[PDB]
């Protein structure tokens, strides 16, 4: 105590870290805060070492692989969060817990109107017709060095009429209301149901894959023996479809994630 839970700048992240933190509060005498804004992984990994956080509270695989472990690159998801599990554990002494049950992926979207008139299911469906397109991406995808820019470019090998960077939180818009006419979004966005848009499937698998997990230090968990059976509940519970809908309550709904992680913890109990 005070127990700090680290919380990038997504929604899902402060819903998480704030779900935790009020598990941990409903259930033992611990007392938690959070840290907010927290800015790239990198940042975020050097947070844990040092004891900026001592949880955090949503790390996710491929990030980790590619980033922090400048791994072999690994296509199936079972493989990569067992190969950043160990591995965590033998570089870093932190523990990468299981899964909450989602995936947060980058994924090329459109809205179903364009889907349907330019025949899009699949990435590479838009090679064709790229020159033509505006996309929308975040404010590092550009640059980022293992699966940004540069690199779909060459695998996928289309180029688009222009690329723009934005605040992630913006794209949704973007393309809905037609200033962009394909942007690459994150897959536990609610606002890409909501607004009538569609995903585009990966046929190339350019992206590893992106379970998330809480990751706590060893120390932490030593000197708090109660954590781990707690931190326990939350495994596997939350599914892709689950997390979209959280999020769409803070993104959507204006509500916070406070208040989204406290009516999501009244519905399952506080799991007993």
């Amino acid at each position: 105590q005070t127990i700090k839970i680290g919380a990038q700048s997504m929604s899902e992240s402060e819903i998480i870290a704030s779900m935790q933190g009020q598990l941990i509060e409903h259930h033992t005498d611990l007392k938690t805060t959070t840290i907010k804004n927290l800015g790239s992984n990198a940042v975020q990994q050097q947070a844990l070492m040092n004891g900026e956080i001592d949880i955090a509270a949503t790390r996710y695989t491929g990030d980790a692989l590619t980033g922090t472990l400048r791994m072999e690159p690994e296509k199936d998801p079972d493989k990569a969060l067992a190969l950043t599990q160990r591995e965590f554990k033998k570089r870093y002494d932190l523990k990468w817990y299981d899964s909450y049950g989602f995936d947060n992926t980058y994924a090329f979207t459109v809205s179903k109107e364009l889907a349907d008139q330019y025949h899009l299911e699949t990435v590479s469906d838009v090679k064709k017709w790229a020159p033509q397109l505006k996309l929308g991406v975040d404010n590092y995808w550009m640059k980022l060095k293992g699966n940004g820019y540069q690199d779909f470019t060459k695998t996928y090998g289309m180029t688009f009429g222009g690329t723009y960077p934005m605040q992630i939180g913006l794209v949704y818009d973007a393309v809905k209301s037609g200033k962009m006419d394909i942007v690459l979004a994150y897959s536990t966005d609610g606002r890409i149901k909501s607004y009538g848009l569609k995903m585009l499937k990966d046929d190339k698998q350019f992206f590893p894959p992106y379970d998330c997990s809480p990751v706590v230090p060893e120390k932490v968990l030593k000197e708090h023996p109660e954590l781990e059976g707690i931190i326990k509940k939350m495994l596997g519970k939350i599914d892709t479809a689950t997390m979209q809908e959280l999020n769409y309550e803070v993104d959507g709904n204006l509500k916070e994630p406070s208040v989204v992680a406290k009516e999501y913890l009244e519905k399952h109990r506080y799991f007993e």
